This record gives C-alpha cells, sequence and structure tokens, in this order.
C-alpha cells in the first residue's frame, strides 16, 4: 500500500485503488499500473523533474529506506496475476533490491522530490512505475 498526494490528487498503483478512486477518477492507464483520483484536501508531496538514477525508496516489508540506483523508464515484461495478464508495462524501472507483494505504494524519492512509486519486483529486483512525466500533476 501507499500512495502520492499532490495538490487536489491522490496517485496510487490502479492494481490497489479503491471504490472512491474510481468514483473520482482524473487518469488511469493499465499499462503503467497507475490511477490518479481527485482529492478534496490540498497535498504536499513535490514531483521531481530530473533525470535522476540514483534515490531511495520505502520497503514495507522491511520497515527500512534503502538507496538504490535504477534503470530509465522502459517497456519491460512483466509476468500475470489476478491484476493483470501477462504484458509490457510501459514507463517502468527496475533496481536492484529487496520488495515483495505488500510493498507496492512505497515511495521512490531523489533530492528533486517524488520520482515514482512500487510496482513489480522478484529474485533481487524491484520495479517503481515513474511519475515525472506527468507534468499536469503540478499544475
Ligand atoms: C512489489 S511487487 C512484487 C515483489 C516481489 C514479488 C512479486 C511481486 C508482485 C508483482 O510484481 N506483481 C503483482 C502485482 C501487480 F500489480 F500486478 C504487478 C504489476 N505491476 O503488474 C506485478
Ligand atoms: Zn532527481
Amino acid at each position: 500500500s501507499g500512495a502520492i498526494y499532490v495538490g487536489n490528487y491522490r496517485v496510487v498503483n490502479r492494481h490497489l485503488a479503491t471504490h472512491n478512486d474510481w468514483a473520482n477518477l482524473v487518469w488511469e492507464d493499465s499499462s503503467r499500473d497507475l490511477l490518479v483520483s481527485s482529492t478534496t484536501a490540498q497535498g504536499c508531496d513535490t514531483i521531481a523533474r530530473c533525470d535522476c538514477q540514483t534515490g531511495v525508496y520505502y520497503c514495507s516489508s522491511r520497515r527500512k529506506h534503502y538507496p538504490v540506483s535504477f534503470s530509465k523508464p522502459s517497456l519491460i515484461f512483466v509476468e500475470a496475476s489476478e491484476y493483470y495478464p501477462a504484458r509490457y508495462q510501459s514507463h517502468l524501472m527496475l533496481a536492484v533490491g529487496h520488495s515483495e507483494p505488500g510493498d507496492c505504494g512505497g515511495i521512490l524519492r531523489c533530492q528533486h522530490g517524488v520520482v515514482g512509486i512500487v510496482s513489480t519486483g522478484g529474485n533481487g529486483l524491484v520495479g517503481f512505475a515513474d511519475v515525472r512525466d506527468l507534468l499536469w500533476l503540478d499544475e
């Protein structure tokens, strides 16, 4: 679990979005595993606008933050689940680090702010859905 609260927006993993999120839908993309819903209260997370390949993510299965090097956002193949058939997930960045299902939603940050959220993992790897290209979140 976990979300990004920026202005009048809430960003979550699409596979974990609630009935409230769907009844206040702004945008969603299955290929990215993202869903953005509207909020009445003002969010104070800052989104980074950079090309950083290093940062820190929160890992709930260890109650710890870890520093990581991560790849540039790309199309990476992801195996079937109760949420999605076998497919390429776009805007995904991989890093060598611990993750378990339950860690999805953990924020990844660099010195410029919020980079993205945990969305995939396994085999000593962790995948993050990038949010830095969604320029409309600030405006
Ligand atoms: C941190 S997720 C993780 C970690 C270790 C091992 C396994 C997982 C689970 C995982 O990779 N999934 C299941 C959930 C999901 F939303 F459908 C993901 C996706 N974005 O398609 C794929
Ligand atoms: Zn950065």
